[PDB]
């Protein structure tokens, strides 16, 4: 029960809350990796060189992976700028991802010290 768990345990709890009914109307398209091939974004790979989505981050923290709150929120952030990068700002999936970066960022804020 030291920091470091305390604050991942804080960060697994945003995790549920991203993946949660709450949110599924703007969260769903953050919900797996982006399958490219089948959305038809041939260059996808191209612009985006490290792909990630809410799977990977519920994986990554399943398998113990993060050491720290810094190192989730890395990869919470990531999958957001992928969006922010690849999407022109006006398709609809990047009003969805500033939406759940809002939930994400408020509650991050609140992090036990
Ligand atoms: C992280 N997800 C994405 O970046 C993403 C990109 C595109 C896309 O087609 N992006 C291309 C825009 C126009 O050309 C470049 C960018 C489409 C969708 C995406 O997430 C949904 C699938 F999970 C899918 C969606 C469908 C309808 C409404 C919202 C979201």
């Amino acid at each position: 029960m030291g920091k470091l768990s305390e604050q991942l345990k804080h960060c697994n709890g945003i995790l549920k809350e991203l993946l949660s009914k709450k949110h599924a109307a703007y969260a769903w398209p953050f919900y797996k990796p982006v399958d490219a091939s089948a959305l038809g974004l041939h260059d996808y790979h191209d612009i985006i060189k490290h792909p990630m989505d809410l799977s990977t981050v519920k994986r990554k923290m399943e398998n113990r992976d993060y050491r720290d709150a810094q190192e989730f929120a890395a990869d919470v952030r990531l999958m957001f700028s992928n969006c922010y990068k690849y999407n022109p700002p006006d398709h609809d999936v990047v009003a969805m991802a500033r939406k759940l970066q809002d939930v994400f960022e408020f509650r991050y804020a609140k992090m036990p010290d």
